[PDB]
């Protein structure tokens, strides 16, 4: 048995096919079994239309034995492209061994595994090309930026939602196709634990719209709009400001700005560093929750 | 010597360059020596225009020693993108070791080798991404679907027609560029043995045109037209039927339908499973040969 | 530590980020430390606009420690996409171990390393797909053709200018993104030694414009124009001639013609082989320098 062939066969029983069908449509994706009680993690864009129109869509999970079982949506986060499904009273489930994405290093050989019984599924191979790389992701759901694992293994429709696997057959990331990018497993563990526990995930918000700017004076995220009543208006952030640092994270562009805001604590004061007409101004903002009732 | 470098040098003498030239055109591809009598396998689209216009095209085979020898066409199958060439009275030919594509597994490391003396030839590396994957292939020749080996190694103009090689330096597939796909070697061995022996290959036909459909009622290949006097008209297949199984093979789309029909026996009765206005109807059809005189 | 992870960490300190900024623009690339006195090699298109407008652009080199140091341009060759930068009075520099690209073979595993602190940098993995492959490269600088190492590792904006690394952590090529191609290290060593020593590099010229032609009569580079007073006019080269050999190198297309001319000696007589209306004519041309004052 080949070295990658061995690793792929070991995780195959943990990867499932997710089929969402209507009367005149269908959609397939991949998923990962992360808990023996039937908890399945996929990315949000696989199930997005079934969540926005649950009256006309049916979502089933197809195991690698050919077994087809109905699925129920526990929760979903469009801001990290993550979702949690639940199959009830299924026994002898082979659960995936989750790893530590903080122990991953550039050059490590990886496998991007898709669901074996998927229609046009794929298993691709490569190395980790970059770590902590902000990447923008684009139905009626919002566009977001994740701080992702980059790989030269092909991520596509056939392995999206499946796991990124290290050479110890451990899940280190969730492939997303929304050249290849994956959601780190530690990020996935937080979002999934919150979605199982509450059915929702509350992310910080500041009320700022930004664009990217890079020159010899100051480089970062230029404020394009400040919302009314927002924490930014209360903190002093003005339009045409250039945010260069959000909390303890430097901001090189509007994409890293989105990631750094989600790393702030809700309700706690935070430093925001800004270049205003050639002067460095340090502002203090208190992030608000994006969902007040669920929080 | 590197691990892939060793395998590539071992098969290099078995891979040849195929050049087809006219008075105002040219075309190059790759080929594989499969028999010591001078039998060379390539894919049909490398030589297609030389076969349709033999009066104005000259086809030569260039070995890896720089030796250039005229070639003659034994036969070609546009439905599997395969062709067989013959060089006469060439000695000390290094023949490729053919493998068993039924012993190939997802994750196995492969090499897509092109002709070393080709103008813009390539040697690429990857793994087997999927097995038994139907893929459509598109001059005056017909479009077809093959049940192929999928790989994340790049298949392109520089290695099309050359071999897909396992880590034992064995040919397990024929690269075709008509992300990467290859014709399984067992499929290649059937087509080539028939083309050497008769100069033709007779494939089954039913007389059906189909399109792909996928919803919550029934998913498969929707009948778009039934030809007159066809086996389908005699068997009861009607338009707007949805074929879900052809013989012993389930059909998920019009592409798998084309592959499954070619797996039927000519002249023997076969079951065809159909969803007609919400009712499952099982029909019996007898496949006809696509070429009656050559059969 | 993984096998590629080990090699990548060993060369990381030798790879630097090159940032060129203006008042309303910026540009980043990668570079390689090749000499302890502060000599950095990148490709010409990373710094092209800073060289054509030095009054409005500032070029800095960012080491992997976070240290930012101003850089000065020693020289640049647009015809090989190579450039040499100099940082002054920087100590404890980890210099890259340069290899021999003549000892490289098809199938050898390689790494295309980018600057670790680069904004959107990449480390990709593959094999050498082809050797001595002419590839055309396209601001106000000239388009050129280099005789390059081809690899199936992805070369992109994140690793352009960085090194192509073998499994002994040795630089065997310079990645250029102007599927993947790299400048051989032996070619790089000549150009860099001349650029350090004189600040310029003098390449041969003949005064010919060519296009590619391939048919059954003769294949090669068809003369599209002969410049006045050029060495070609003095040697007898006429328009619509087909150059098939330049010196000791055969010419299959206009791209190999550009490479072969740069391999001739300046001021020495050279054979040029031409097909003129069905007759093979052997001409003698004396290459001129492209820069007479710097030579």
């Amino acid at each position: 048995a080949g070295r990658f062939t061995k690793v792929a066969a070991a995780v195959a029983d943990s990867v499932v096919t997710i089929e969402s069908v209507s009367d005149q449509e269908g959609m397939q994706g991949s998923g990962v079994i992360v808990d023996g009680r039937g908890y399945i993690v996929t990315n949000n864009h696989v199930i997005s239309e079934a969540a926005n129109n649950p009256s006309q869509f049916k979502t089933t999970v197809v195991f690698n034995d050919g077994k087809e079982v109905p699925a129920n949506l526990v929760g979903r986060d469009p801001k990290t492209d993550l979702a949690v499904l639940k199959v009830d009273n299924v026994d002898n489930l082979t659960v995936a061994r989750l790893g530590d994405s903080s122990k991953v290093r550039v050059g490590d050989e990886v496998l991007a595994v898709g669901a074996p019984l998927g229609l046009r599924s794929t298993v691709t191979q490569g190395i980790v090309s970059a770590l902590h790389r902000p990447v923008p992701l684009a139905g009626s759901d919002t566009d977001t930026v994740i701080d992702a694992i980059q790989t030269d293994a092909s991520i596509n429709h056939g392995n999206s939602g499946g796991p990124l696997i290290d050479m110890d057959a451990q899940v280190i990331g969730i492939n997303t196709a929304g050249l290849g990018f994956a959601i780190p497993v530690n990020e996935m563990k937080l979002v999934a634990n919150s979605l199982i526990k509450d059915g929702k995930i509350v992310h910080p918000t500041l009320g700022i719209s930004t664009r990217s700017v890079s020159n010899a004076i100051a480089s970062g995220a230029q404020v394009a709009n400040v919302k009314a009543g927002s924490p930014a208006q209360k903190g002093g952030i003005l339009e045409n400001d250039v945010i260069v640092k959000v909390g303890n994270r430097a901001v090189a562009d509007s994409d890293e700005f989105v990631v750094a805001v989600r790393q702030l604590a809700i309700g706690q004061d935070a430093p925001i560093e800004v270049v205003r007409e050639g002067r460095h101004v340090t502002l203090t903002v208190k992030p608000d929750p994006d969902s007040t009732l669920e929080h």
